[PDB]
């Protein structure tokens, strides 16, 4: 197993040491043969302790900062090791939901959408300006969390991570947002239009399915925004 003697000072009490500690994260993940051999009990392990960095992070602007920061993360990895990285973010907010006390919730909700609305710049062709491949990848992850037909996800001794539906409805009304802010609402291109098409795809789909009304209206009303060409 790698070494990350960092990730036990993620969640010092002396603010000086966090930010120490996930210093030492940026530089291990910059050491390009160590990313690229991510494994899910690694990510797991790291967005565990990048969770609680940000919970003992308590005052507003460092927590956009800090929000803004770990989003940023998904540029510091090698391509083969992004959708790895993505899925133990997902597993991690999925686990932590329902525990996070309310003084704390907001900027656990920040997160999500910075986390989110990097996935879909990182989307963008550096790499038609949409890249397919990576496109699939963050589509695929909205598929198998927020919007999954299945109540649970089985990772890697299975891991059942149970899909808490307070982060169902976090997405449903931010992910509209997200899309518009990296242009994917441009009528003009026509991947921007299908990978718009592909996400409402699921959430109808995901309305239609459920077992809950919360999910049911909630989903009616994510597809009821103003801003979709459906809706114009």
């Amino acid at each position: 197993e790698k070494s990350m003697p960092f990730i036990k000072h993620l969640a010092s009490s002396d603010r000086k040491v966090r930010t120490a500690a996930l210093n030492s994260l940026h530089a291990f993940l910059s050491a390009r043969q160590v990313a690229s051999a991510l494994t899910t009990l690694d990510v797991l392990k790291l967005w565990k302790g990048l969770f609680y960095a940000l919970w003992m992070c308590d005052r507003a602007i460092p927590q956009q900062n800090l929000c803004n920061e770990l989003a940023d993360l998904i540029w510091q990895l090698p391509r083969e090791s992004v959708a790895t990285w993505l899925r133990g973010f997902w597993a991690t907010m999925a686990r932590e939901w329902t525990g996070i006390d309310v003084l704390r919730m907001e900027k656990f909700l920040l997160l999500v959408r910075r986390v989110l609305g990097a996935s879909f710049k990182w989307m963008k062709k550096d790499g038609g300006a949409w890249d397919q491949s990576k496109v699939d990848e963050v589509l695929g992850l909205l598929a198998e969390w927020p919007f999954s037909l299945a109540e649970e996800v089985r990772i890697t001794g299975e891991i059942v991570q149970k899909i808490p539906v307070g982060m169902r409805l976090h997405v449903l009304d931010i992910w509209v947002d997200e899309v518009e802010r990296v242009g994917l609402l441009n009528e003009d291109e026509e991947e921007a239009r299908m990978i718009v098409q592909r996400i409402s795809d699921m959430v109808d789909a995901l309305e239609q399915t459920t077992k809950s009304p919360a999910v049911r209206t909630r989903s009616k009303d994510s597809l009821g925004d103003d801003r979709l060409p459906a809706n114009r």
